[PDB]
């Protein structure tokens, strides 16, 4: 096999070789800001078809901004589904009930932690 994949959350351990013999195993690590969360794989092997076995960065977790209790009568559903930084929180209200706050709270880099965008919505009545 050639050089193992590159990921946005994982960094290969040891320096890249040009060629890897079949049955050779490479191991990765979470990049400076990440945290690994069991169980998922973070390594790979060079199979008999001289390709690497599938593997994902999707286990190395980037910090997270706190938790948001579903505003009574609307669920606090994430799109870009995750409470990690760099994404958003939206307050879709119930077919009818509209908002006293704002539809989307974006979670992102603040200092070292990551906090969402401002303060969350109230789901009132009509
Ligand atoms: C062991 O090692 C090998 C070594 O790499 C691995 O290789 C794979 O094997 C083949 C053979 O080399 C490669 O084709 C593949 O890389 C490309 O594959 C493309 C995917 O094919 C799709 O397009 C088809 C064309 O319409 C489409 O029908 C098809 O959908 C079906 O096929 C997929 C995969 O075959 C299948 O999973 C799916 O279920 C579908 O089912 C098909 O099969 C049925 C039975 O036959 C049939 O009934 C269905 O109708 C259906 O066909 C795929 O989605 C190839 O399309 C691509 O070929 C190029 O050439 C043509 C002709 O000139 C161009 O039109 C076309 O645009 C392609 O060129 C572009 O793409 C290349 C590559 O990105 C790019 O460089 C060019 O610039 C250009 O844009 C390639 O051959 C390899 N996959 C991988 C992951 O490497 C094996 O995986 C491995 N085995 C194992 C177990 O791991
Ligand atoms: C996080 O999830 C969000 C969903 O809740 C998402 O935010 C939205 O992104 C969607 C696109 O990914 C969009 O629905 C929305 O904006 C647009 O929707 C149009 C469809 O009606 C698209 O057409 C449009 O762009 C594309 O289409 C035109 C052709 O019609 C092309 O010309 C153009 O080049 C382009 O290809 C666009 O997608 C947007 N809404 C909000 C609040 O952002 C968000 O993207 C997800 N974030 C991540 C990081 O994935
Ligand atoms: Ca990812
Ligand atoms: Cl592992």
């Amino acid at each position: 096999c050639e050089e193992p994949p590159t990921f946005e959350a994982m960094e290969l351990i040891g320096k890249p070789k040009p060629y890897y013999e079949i049955g050779e195993r490479v191991d990765y690590k979470c990049k400076k800001g990440y945290f690994y969360i069991p169980p998922l794989a973070t390594h790979t092997i060079c199979d008999r078809n001289h390709t690497w076995l599938p593997v994902s960065d999707d286990a190395c977790y980037r910090e997270t901004c706190p938790y948001i209790r579903d505003p009574l009568n609307g669920q606090a559903v994430p799109a870009n589904g995750t409470y990690e930084f760099g994404y958003q929180m939206h307050f879709i209200c119930n077919e009818g009930y509209y908002l006293i706050g704002e539809e989307i709270l974006y979670c992102e880099l603040k200092g070292s932690v990551a906090i969402w965008s401002g303060k969350p919505p109230i789901c009132e009545k009509v």
